[PDB]
C-alpha cells in the first residue's frame, strides 16, 4: 500500500491518466505557496482520505484539485493516504513580509472567549497546531495561501461538512485581517460586552504586573494551564488533568468557575470538610481530588508555602485585580445551578447524547486525548480522570458545567435535562478511588457521598457492582 | 511603716487632729458610694501619696478630703499609702440601676479612634481597668460617684496636674451621657472620616463559622502573647495590636485592610513574592521573636493561628479593591530624610520628656497579668534586630504619626527622627539571620543608612547587634 502510494505520489500512473501528486505538493509532501497546494506529509491517513472524499462529495471544491480527487479509485485513495501519512513532516511554507504573524498569536493560543465565545485554535488543533489526532488536522507548516483559502472558504460556505459545523462557526467569527494573521502565524510554526452584562473584566494578558511579581504571575498562569506537565507541579498531579480544563479561558471565564470570583470569596466556611478554608487550602483540595495527587509520583499535594501555591495564588490574585474583597456572589461565579429534574436522570439517554455530542473530542470510552504529553481533551472517566472525591463527580455540579460550557464551541447547547442525563452517564463510570476511602465502599459512601446526586456506592457498575471501587 | 498606717486608718490620731480614714473609705478600703470616697485598697502606694500631695498643692480640691490631706506629715503620708497598697483589693461600689453599663463597654475597651483619636480607657488603665503601675490607677471597683466626679472635674478644670495633661484631654472628649456610662461600666468590673476606607463596625461580624474565626483572629491580634493558641510562637512581650493600632484598623498605623489587598507581593527584604500568610510568619519571626518562644517556631501556615489572623484581616478589608497597593492610609507616612541626620542625644531628651512615662526609663515597658500595656521598646522583651521597627526611618514614621498615644503632643519630623535613633540604638534580641559574625551579619542584612546594626553606637560605643546574652 505504501508502494502504490509512492508511485502515485512520485510518478503518477500515465495509463490511468493520473499526474504525480508531487507535481503540486512537491517531493517532500511540503506543499507549495504559489499553487496553494497543501502540506500532505505526516497528516493522519484517515484525515487525508476523508478530505479526498470531501472533494468527491462536493463538501470541498477547488478547480485544481477536485479533478485529481475524482480520478482516484478507492484502493488508490487508501494507498496515497498511507504514503503521505508515513512521511516525515515537511513544509515548504513561506509567509508574506506584508503580514504581521504576531497579530495572530492571541487568537491562536488564547482565542477570544469574552467577545466571541471563541476558543483558541490550539484548543482543538493541539499544541502549537501540530494536530490532535485524525479529526483535528495540523495547521503548523501548512502554506499561508492554503490556510487562508480554507478560512475564506468556510467563511463564505464554499467549504462545509465537518463535524458539528465547527469550522464554519470559527471562520464566521473572524474578520479578514485576523484570517491573514492566523494564516501567517501558523504557516511560520515549526512542525514539532461584559460591560453591557455588568460583569467583571480581568486584566489583559499584556498587562502583567511589573518586576518579580509578574514573573510569578506568568508561572502561575502556566501551572494553571500545564499542571500535569510542568516540572514543578507535575510531581503532585496523579492524572491527566489541568486546572484550565475545568476553569475555562485559563480561569477567566464567567460561568466556568472563574478564579477572579473566587479570590475575593475566601476565607470561607465549606460544608465538605466542616471547616473554614483559605485560598491555599482550597487549591490543595483541588490537587487532592481533581488532580488525584495520591497517585502522583510524590503522592502528596504541593507544599503550602512552596513556589507552586505561591505562583497559583499570585496568578489568581492578579486575575482578580479590582474586584471587591468579600463579595461572595460576584456575577459569573462558579457554574449556573440548574433546577433538579422532577423525572430523574437517565443514563441511557445520556449515553446517546454523549455519543452524539461529546465522544468526538472526549473519546468513545471517555479516554480523552493527549498530544506530546499535553492534555488536549480531558479524560472524563477511567484511571486518568478526576477521582471520586472531586466535585465534578457529582451529577448536579457536572450538569451545571456541561449545560453552560460543553460542547466547547457553542454550535450546540444542551437543555438542562440533556445536561443532567449526560452528567449522570459520565459520572456513573469508575475513576480513581476517593482519597478518604476507608476500605469499605458502604462506609465511605455513607460519610462522604450521602446525596441523591452522588452515585458513589450505588449498584450501577459492571454487572451491577457498586460504584466506587477505583481502577 | 505599715503599722503607723494601720492605726491612722483604723483609729486616727487624736493629738495631731486626724480622723480615722476608714470612717469614709471603710475598714476594707473599698470606698463609699454615698460619700464619693475612693477605693484605696490595693492602689499603688506611689499613687496614693502623689494624690495626697495633689490635694496639698491645690491640683485637687474637695471640701471633704482636702483637710485630712493637709493634716498629714510626710512620714504619715508614706505610712498610710503603704497600708492601703498592702491591703487586698476591695470595692463597695454600686452603680445606679438607671444607667446602662454596656454603653460604656465600647469606649472602655476599644475607644473611638476614628472620630475622636481617643484610645480605649484600658489602653492606659490596664486590662479591665485594674490599673497599670503607679502612674495609671485602677478604675475597676471605684465607686460610681467617685469616678463620675473625677471625670466631671477634669471636664471643668477642677482637677489638673496629671502627667502630660492626659485626662484633661480625655474628659474633654466625652459627653455627660458617656461619663455616666463609663463610671457605671468600671464600677461594676471585677478586681482581677471622609475619603478613607472604612472597615466594618465591630458588631457587623459574618454569620456562622467564618464569624467565629474572625472573632478569634481579632483576639489573637490583640492578645498575641497570652492566648494559648498563639503564645507558644511568641518569644517576647509584644502583640500585633501594639504596632498596628486600633487592632489593625487605624489609617497611617499600618492598617490590615490596606495590606490584604496588596499581597502576594515582591518584598525587597527577602527577594521574593510573599503571600499574606508568609508576610504574617515574618512578623512572628521578627516582631514577635519566635526563635526565643517555647515552640521556637512560627505558626504553621495552614494551622489555626494563621487561618484566624487571615480571616480577621480579610474581614477588615471588606469592600476594598483587590490589588490596590496604594490605598490611602497604608503603612506609616514616609518622612523626608533629615539633612541634619539624627541625634540620639536630642533623642534621649525627648524620650525622657514624652515617652518614658509609659515605655519606661529603660524602655522596659509594662505588663499587667501577662498582658502588654506599654510595649518594651528595647531589651530582651522587645522586637528583635531583624524587625522592621528597628530601622530608624520606619520607627520615625510610626512615631511622628502615632506617638505619644494621645495627641496633646505631636513631635516634629526631626524630633521623631531623633527619638527613633535613640530607641533603636539599644540592644535587643539578636537577628534571627545572625550567621556568627556581627560584622558579616551587618554587611549582608543591615547595609543601609537607616540601620544601626553593626555600628558602634551602643553603651560606651560598643558595636550594636550582639543581642542580650
Ligand atoms: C482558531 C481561530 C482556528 C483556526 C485559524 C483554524 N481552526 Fe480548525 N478545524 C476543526 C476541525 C474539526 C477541522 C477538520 C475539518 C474537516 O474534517 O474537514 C478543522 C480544520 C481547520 C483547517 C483546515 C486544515 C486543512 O488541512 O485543510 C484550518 C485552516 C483551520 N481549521 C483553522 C475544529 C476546530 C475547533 C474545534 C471546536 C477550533 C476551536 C478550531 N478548529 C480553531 C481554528
Ligand atoms: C496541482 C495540479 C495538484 C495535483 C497534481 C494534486 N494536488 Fe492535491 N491539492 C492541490 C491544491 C491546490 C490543493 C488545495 C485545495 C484547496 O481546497 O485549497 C490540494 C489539496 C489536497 C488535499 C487536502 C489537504 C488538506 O490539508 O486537507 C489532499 C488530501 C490532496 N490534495 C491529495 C492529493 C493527492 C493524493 C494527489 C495525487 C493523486 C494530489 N493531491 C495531486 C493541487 C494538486
Ligand atoms: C474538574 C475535574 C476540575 C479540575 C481539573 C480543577 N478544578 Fe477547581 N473546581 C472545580 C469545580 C467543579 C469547582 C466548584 C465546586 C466544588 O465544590 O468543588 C471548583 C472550584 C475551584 C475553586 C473555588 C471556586 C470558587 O469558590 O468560586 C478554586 C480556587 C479552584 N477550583 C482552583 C483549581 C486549581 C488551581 C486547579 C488546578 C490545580 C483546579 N481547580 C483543577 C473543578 C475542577
Ligand atoms: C471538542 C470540540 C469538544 C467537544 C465536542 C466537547 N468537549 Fe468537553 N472539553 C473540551 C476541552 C478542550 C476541554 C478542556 C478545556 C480547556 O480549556 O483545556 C473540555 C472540558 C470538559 C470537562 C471538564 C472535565 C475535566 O476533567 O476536564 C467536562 C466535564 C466536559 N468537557 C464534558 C463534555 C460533554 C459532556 C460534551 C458533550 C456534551 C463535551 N464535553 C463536548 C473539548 C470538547
Ligand atoms: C470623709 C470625711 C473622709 C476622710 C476622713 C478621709 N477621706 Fe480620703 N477621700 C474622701 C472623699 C470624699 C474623696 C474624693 C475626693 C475627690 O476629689 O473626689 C477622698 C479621696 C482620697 C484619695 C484620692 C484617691 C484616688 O483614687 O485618687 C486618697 C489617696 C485618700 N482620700 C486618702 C485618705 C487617707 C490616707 C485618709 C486618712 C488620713 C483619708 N483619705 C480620710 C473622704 C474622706
Ligand atoms: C493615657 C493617655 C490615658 C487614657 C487613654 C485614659 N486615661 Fe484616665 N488617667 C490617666 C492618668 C495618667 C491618670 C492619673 C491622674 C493623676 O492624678 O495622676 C488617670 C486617672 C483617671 C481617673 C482618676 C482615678 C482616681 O483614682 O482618681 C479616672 C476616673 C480616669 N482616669 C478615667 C478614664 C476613662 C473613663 C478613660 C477612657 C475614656 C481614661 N481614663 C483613659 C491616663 C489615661
Ligand atoms: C512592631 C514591633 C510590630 C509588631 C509587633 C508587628 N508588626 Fe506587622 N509591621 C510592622 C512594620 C513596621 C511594618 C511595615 C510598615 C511600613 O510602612 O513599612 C509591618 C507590616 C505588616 C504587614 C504588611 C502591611 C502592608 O504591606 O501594608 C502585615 C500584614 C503585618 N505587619 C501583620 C502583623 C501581624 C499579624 C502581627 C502580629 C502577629 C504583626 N504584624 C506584629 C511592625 C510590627
Ligand atoms: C502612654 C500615654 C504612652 C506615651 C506617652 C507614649 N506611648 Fe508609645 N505606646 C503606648 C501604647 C499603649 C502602645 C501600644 C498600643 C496598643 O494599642 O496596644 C504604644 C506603642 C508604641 C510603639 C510600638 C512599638 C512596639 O514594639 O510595639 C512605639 C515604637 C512607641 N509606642 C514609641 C513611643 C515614643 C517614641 C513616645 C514618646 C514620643 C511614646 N511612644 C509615648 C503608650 C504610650
Ligand atoms: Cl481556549
Ligand atoms: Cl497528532
Ligand atoms: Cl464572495
Ligand atoms: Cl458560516
Ligand atoms: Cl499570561
Ligand atoms: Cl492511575
Ligand atoms: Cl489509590
Ligand atoms: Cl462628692
Ligand atoms: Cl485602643
Ligand atoms: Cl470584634
Ligand atoms: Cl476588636
Amino acid at each position: 500500500p505504501f508502494e502504490r502510494g509512492r508511485t502515485l505520489a512520485e510518478q503518477g500512473d500515465a495509463a490511468r491518466g493520473i499526474v504525480a501528486c508531487a507535481g503540486c505538493h512537491r517531493a517532500d509532501g511540503g506543499g507549495d505557496e504559489a499553487l496553494g497546494a497543501a502540506r500532505l506529509a505526516g497528516l493522519e491517513p484517515a484525515y487525508l482520505a476523508t478530505q479526498i472524499e470531501r472533494f468527491r462529495a462536493g463538501q470541498r471544491s477547488h478547480p485544481v484539485m477536485s479533478p485529481w480527487a475524482e480520478r482516484l479509485t478507492p484502493v488508490d485513495i487508501a494507498a496515497v493516504s498511507a504514503y503521505y501519512g508515513a512521511l516525515a513532516p515537511a513544509s515548504n511554507a513561506r509567509a508574506p513580509s506584508d503580514v504581521d504573524a504576531a497579530a495572530g498569536r492571541a487568537l491562536a493560543e488564547t482565542g477570544d472567549w469574552p467577545e466571541r465565545d471563541l476558543p483558541a485554535c490550539v484548543r482543538c488543533h493541539g499544541p502549537g497546531g501540530v494536530g490532535a489526532g485524525a479529526v483535528f488536522p495540523p495547521l503548523a507548516g501548512q502554506p499561508y495561501s492554503y490556510l487562508l483559502a480554507q478560512l475564506q472558504a468556510w467563511g463564505t460556505g464554499r467549504r462545509h461538512g465537518e463535524p458539528m459545523a465547527l469550522m464554519g462557526a470559527v471562520a464566521g467569527r473572524l474578520d479578514a485581517d485576523e484570517q491573514r494573521a492566523l494564516a501567517a502565524y501558523f504557516a511560520t510554526r515549526p512542525l514539532a460586552r461584559a460591560e453591557a452584562a455588568s460583569r467583571f473584566t480581568p486584566p489583559s494578558r499584556d498587562a502583567l504586573p511589573e518586576g518579580p511579581l509578574g514573573e510569578m504571575v506568568r508561572l502561575g498562569a502556566r501551572l494553571f494551564r500545564h499542571t500535569n506537565t510542568d516540572p514543578r507541579s507535575a510531581p503532585h498531579v496523579g492524572n491527566d488533568q489541568t486546572c484550565a480544563g475545568c476553569h475555562l479561558d485559563n480561569g477567566r471565564r464567567a460561568d466556568a468557575s472563574p478564579m477572579w470570583a473566587a479570590w475575593v470569596a475566601y476565607p470561607a466556611y465549606r460544608g465538605k470538610n466542616q471547616r473554614v478554608d483559605t485560598m491555599a487550602e482550597r487549591i490543595q483540595g483541588c490537587f487532592r481530588y481533581s488532580m488525584n495527587a495520591q497517585d502522583s509520583v510524590s503522592g502528596q499535594v504541593p507544599e503550602t508555602n512552596g513556589l507552586v501555591l505561591d505562583a497559583l495564588q499570585s496568578y489568581i490574585f492578579w486575575l482578580a485585580t479590582g474586584a471587591p474583597t468579600g463579595d461572595t456572589a460576584m456575577s459569573g461565579r462558579g457554574y449556573p445551578r440548574l433546577q433538579p429534574p422532577a423525572e430523574g436522570f437517565d443514563r441511557t439517554r445520556g449515553a446517546a447524547l454523549y455519543a452524539e455530542h461529546c465522544a468526538l473530542c472526549h473519546g468513545a470510552e471517555g479516554e480523552g486525548l493527549l498530544v506530546d504529553g499535553e492534555v488536549v481533551f480531558p479524560p472524563l472517566w477511567g484511571p486518568r480522570s478526576y477521582n471520586w472525591g472531586a466535585g465534578m463527580h457529582r451529577v448536579d455540579t457536572a450538569a451545571a458545567f456541561i449545560a453552560a460550557n460543553m460542547p466547547l464551541l457553542d454550535t450546540v447547547r444542551l437543555t438542562p435535562q440533556e445536561a443532567w442525563d449526560v452528567a449522570a452517564y459520565i459520572n456513573a463510570h469508575e475513576r480513581p478511588q476517593d482519597p478518604r476511602f476507608d476500605g469499605s465502599v458502604e462506609r465511605t459512601a455513607a460519610r462522604f457521598h450521602a446525596s441523591p446526586f452522588d452515585l458513589y456506592g450505588e449498584p450501577l457498575g459492571v454487572d451491577g457492582a457498586v460504584l466506587g471501587q477505583g481502577v
